[PDB]
Formats: structure tokens, C-alpha cells, sequence
């Protein structure tokens, strides 16, 4: 059974007017500005920004992959999805 989300996890990831993104769940560093209650930090691939969600904008990728997992012609994504198939826990910085 799935647990709640935790650092590291790999989703992709839903904002308005944009199409289901290859995305992480990001871990807060020391000193670093916290998410908002029930929000979690994601880190998008391939545009490598980040934004605050919670769990309704969240699809797990192994489930998810066979339908949002293919190529766009939005800026960053095909380099999201090489990132999340190939090395989806780097240093991104």
C-alpha cells in the first residue's frame, strides 16, 4: 500500500497551463525557506525550478509514465525526461 510522499520520490507534477511535468519530491536544505503547511518542495527536471504542491497535483511515475511520459514541445521537458529516467537523484544546482 502507498505511504505519503516523502523526499525523493519521483512524480510528475500538474500546474495550470502546463502539461504533467517529470518532477521530484526535493529535500529542504539547512537554512532554506520551508513549503507552506500541507505543501511539499518539487523540483522540476529539465526546467530545473521549483514550486509548492500538494499531494492532488502529485502522480506517482511508475504508474504515471505510459501516458504522461512522452515528448513536448514546451522548453526544458524532453531534457526533464532524460533526467528522470537517467539520473533523477543528481545535484541539479
Amino acid at each position: 500500500m502507498p505511504h505519503a510522499f516523502k523526499p525523493g520520490d519521483l512524480v510528475f507534477a500538474k500546474m495550470k497551463g502546463y502539461p504533467h511535468w517529470p518532477a521530484r519530491i526535493d529535500d529542504i536544505a539547512d537554512g532554506a525557506v520551508k513549503p507552506p503547511p500541507n505543501k511539499y518542495p518539487i523540483f522540476f527536471f529539465g526546467t530545473h525550478e521549483t514550486a509548492f504542491l500538494g499531494p492532488k497535483d502529485l502522480f506517482p511515475y511508475d504508474k504515471s509514465k505510459d501516458k504522461y511520459g512522452k515528448p513536448n514541445k514546451r522548453k526544458g521537458f524532453n531534457e526533464g525526461l532524460w533526467e528522470i529516467q537517467n539520473n533523477p537523484h543528481a545535484s541539479y544546482s
